[PDB]
This record gives structure tokens, C-alpha cells and sequence, in this order.
């Protein structure tokens, strides 16, 4: 019925939330932020902070049973619209073949002061 | 597809409903620190945090879900700092069951609420 | 899973669709108030909010869903002031059908536009 991902390959969830949870044959992940698996944000840098973010769902989704290429839409949260070229070129590295829908807003703060948080909703397979 | 609309929460006044059910999912508004008399309960973010869980607790039961169904909680807030305080009130409701989440520090809430949280649920 | 581009409005710019179709949903990108030649309509909130409604029809249709299939809105804006009259633009389109819908502001939108708006919706019948 419903299954709850967690995967000690990542930077844990800490307290009530996990990773991703997986239902009616799809995968909602939680946002995922820049931290490594020692939960320390990776670089200052945005493209660097996107890179991590990419890299930490393409694990969340493998654990999960799904990929990039069974992406239904992403939101991205982002802390500057100015900053949305720089992290555009990064998720279209990860986007080629496959472009799902998506939704980009600036919020005025993501959690530990980070500049990018993108969460996915994923068909299993 | 089934509209939820709960007589157990004050009337989702204009064009929205507490809820809606669509192959065995539920999507919930997003809740805002209502009490029953649709007034802000308080400016306690501890107290609005409740209340908004308070309230998606009768939507998913009144749509034949409940918080052990959770696959997903989207929490906006006003300031980053409350997150402890915003997550010791959640932990309360989602303590067996942890589901996804996301929660950003948006720039302002209706009604200059502190919090406003949605919920994907499945029918049990 | 179905990717949805329709010609009808301006081009999604990069790596990403208008929608997606998995298990009977629709996932819309959020739409903002670009007419067909990509340029924001209006400053008028009230111009803008329509433009994205317009536009959101225009997927609903292509993606072969309607306003009356909708499970769940999200509406992000500037200007929480703006409300009152976005919402009236909106109950002109959820009249019949009133779906759940979350409204948050954020601190900047794409192009500086005023409101986007992005969509959960059933395959019609
Ligand atoms: O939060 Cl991984
Ligand atoms: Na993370």
C-alpha cells in the first residue's frame, strides 16, 4: 500500500520525515537540500548546490524504484531568481532527453540558509 | 473525483474546497491557523502549528484518510527560525508514521499567519 | 507516462514540458501570464491571473483533462494584497468545480510577473 524510503546513502532525514514515500505507484520525495552524507552543505556555490541536490534525488529515486527519465514535475525552490541561469544549466544536464513539468519560485529562506531545494514527483519503474 | 467538504471545520468560503479524492488520493488544501469561528486562533506559532494539524486531521478523516496515510506535507512558513518549534508540534502527529516533507520560509501567508500546511494522502 | 508541448502557447524555454500524464493525473507546469508571444499581457493583476487561467485551459485540453477534472490548485504570488482580486478572476474559472487549493506569497516569480499557477488534474473520463 504505502512503502517509506530512507537511505543512510544520504544526508539522513532528520526527525518526523523520510526521504521519499511511494504510493499508487508513485514516488513523492522530500525536498532535498545541498548536504553531503556528513549533512554539511557542499559549497557557497549555486551550481555546486544544484549538482548536490540532482545527485542526492537520483539516489532517493534509484531506492524508491524509479529514475529521472519517470519524473512526472519538479518544483524547485530557489533563494534568487537572479540565480536562475546559473541553476537552469545544472538541471538540464540532469533534464535532457527527459523533461518533466515544473514549477521555479523564490522563497525568502530554505532551510539552513541554503540557495536551492528541489522535490520530485516520480512514476515507479 | 470527490469534493470534501466537512460541516466539522468552518466552510471553505469562494472557489476552493477543504478537499478533494481522485484515485484513491486525497488533496487537501492548505490549512491555515483557523479555529471553528474562522478566527486566527493566536500569533503563537506552537498553537497555529496545532491548529493547522488539528484541522488536516478531521479533512483526511472526513475523506476517508488519516495522518497514518500521509505520503506527503508541504509546510510553508513565515520565519525559518520557528523550524524547532514548527517541528516538535508536527513530530506529535507524525511520530510513527514520517512521511515526505518540504518546508521553505515563504514571504507572507493569508491572513499574516506563521504556518499553512498541505497534505497527499492515500484512502485507507 | 505522456509529455505534453502544445503549440498554442509559448514555448516551454529549456528543460522542461507544459504537463505530463502518468496513472490518470496531469502534473501542469506553473503557468505565468506570457501570451503567445512569450511577453507578459499586463501589469494588471486581475490581466495576468486570466492569462494564466487561459493558459492552463489551453494544457487541461491538450493534456486531455478539463477545470472540472482539477484535484488540487497552487497559487504563488507577489503581493498578498493582490488577493481579493486574483481570487475573483479565479471563482470565475472554479465556479461549477471547486478544487483544494493552497496560496502562499513568495518573494520573486519568473519575470517578475505577479501570480503563477500550477495544476493537478484527473484525465477526463
Ligand atoms: O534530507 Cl536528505
Ligand atoms: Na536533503
Amino acid at each position: 500500500s504505502m512503502k517509506i524510503i530512507n537511505t543512510t546513502r544520504l544526508p539522513e532525514a532528520l526527525g518526523p520525515y523520510s526521504h521519499a514515500t511511494v504510493v499508487n505507484g508513485m514516488v513523492y520525495t522530500s525536498g532535498q537540500i545541498p548536504l553531503n552524507v556528513d549533512g554539511k552543505i557542499v559549497s557557497a556555490d549555486v551550481q555546486a548546490q544544484t549538482k548536490q541536490v540532482l545527485e542526492n534525488l537520483k539516489v532517493v529515486l534509484e531506492e524508491a524504484g524509479s529514475d529521472l527519465n519517470s519524473v512526472a514535475k519538479a518544483t524547485i525552490f530557489i533563494k534568487d531568481m537572479n540565480d536562475f541561469q546559473k541553476i537552469n544549466e545544472v538541471y538540464g544536464q540532469y533534464f535532457n532527453e527527459h523533461k518533466p513539468a515544473r514549477s521555479c519560485v523564490e522563497v525568502a529562506r530554505l532551510p539552513k540558509d541554503v540557495k536551492v531545494e528541489i522535490e520530485l514527483v516520480s512514476k515507479i519503474k
